[PDB]
């Protein structure tokens, strides 16, 4: 088994309390060596399971990896972040302008979808596949499509297919599938993206766990990270926007080097702000914290 029990132990500990801490339903977390593919936990917090959700704000960086790779954008680029309708796009605060950092810094749904309705609808459907979205893991089918899509909606993934995404990124775009059982170091994966277009955006990312930054509170002291929170109502099994939300976050560390890919999911929050945006930040904050430092990890900052 690739699980590390150390890693298991405290993944599973943070996750008890994080949902005992938010009165919610359930949790999940997925670690995993950015460079093997191992996943080192692998934790439910009731026996419990791991189901699917729409991955909202995660799927950001992947779009503008794309428009980086399409020309469509340059790395110091500037986008109108002034809202739209296609049917409302809109941000938590209007912004006439963001710089791409800006973008995930405030997670601008209003700047991807103008990064997505000015590509093809191939593009982020190739991008997205390619670190592996609507594949199986084996341890997601207009402009409004195309737009729902850039900020992770109208399409639903598991913990493990994003740990999977998030895992490509820590390793600069090499692919690699998830694995249960122990590798020897390393592992040659698939080139998916140019290592220096996922090294860019993973240092914008680092903008996300920062103050201004909607994950802020999973900053942890003495490194850098590269995450992405957000929220989703979960939808009935008709289509009907339920009053449940599936706080989550992901992300690589250190972002100067990233060694480990983590994705946390606390489902159905009852206490405090149940529906707000950055629920999951504070546990992956301490989930990765244990990590880096029970693998004796030097300090990034």
């Amino acid at each position: 088994l690739s699980i590390d029990e150390r890693l298991q132990a405290l993944v599973y500990r943070e996750l008890n309390n994080a949902v005992a801490f938010n009165k919610a339903e359930s949790g999940s977390a997925v670690l995993v060596d950015v460079n093997t593919g191992e996943v080192l936990a692998m934790a439910n917090s009731p026996r419990t399971i791991t189901d699917v959700f729409e991955p909202g704000s995660t799927v950001k960086p992947m779009v503008v990896m794309t428009a980086l790779q399409r020309g469509v954008v340059r790395e110091n680029s500037v986008l109108n972040t002034i809202p739209y309708r296609i049917h409302e796009i809109k941000d938590v605060a209007r912004y006439s302008e963001l710089t791409l950092t800006g973008v995930l810094q405030k997670s601008s749904n209003v700047g991807v979808s103008k990064l997505a309705l000015a590509m093809p609808s191939s593009a982020l459907v190739d991008t997205y596949s390619r670190f592996g979205l609507g594949k199986a893991t084996n341890l997601y089918p207009s402009d409004i499509e195309r737009a729902t899509f850039s900020f992770g909606y109208g399409l639903m993934v598991t913990p493990l297919q994003l740990a999977r995404v998030y895992a490509t990124i820590g390793s600069y775009g090499i692919y690699r599938p998830l694995s249960i059982t122990k590798v020897d170091p390393p592992v040659p994966g698939e080139r998916v993206f140019p290592e220096s277009i996922v090294r860019t955006v993973v240092h914008m990312m680092e903008s996300v766990a920062l103050p201004g930054g909607g994950g802020v509170k999973a900053a942890i002291k003495g490194y850098r990270i590269a995450i992405k929170t957000g929220t989703a109502k979960k939808v009935g099994p008709d289509g009907r926007y339920i009053n449940k939300y599936i706080a989550y976050t992901a992300g690589v560390a250190p972002a100067s080097q990233p060694r480990f890919a983590l994705v946390v999911v606390i489902n159905d929050p009852q206490a405090g702000k149940y529906y707000g945006g950055a629920v999951s930040a504070p546990v992956f904050g301490a989930i990765m914290g244990g990590v880096l430092r029970t693998m004796n990890i030097e300090p990034d900052a």
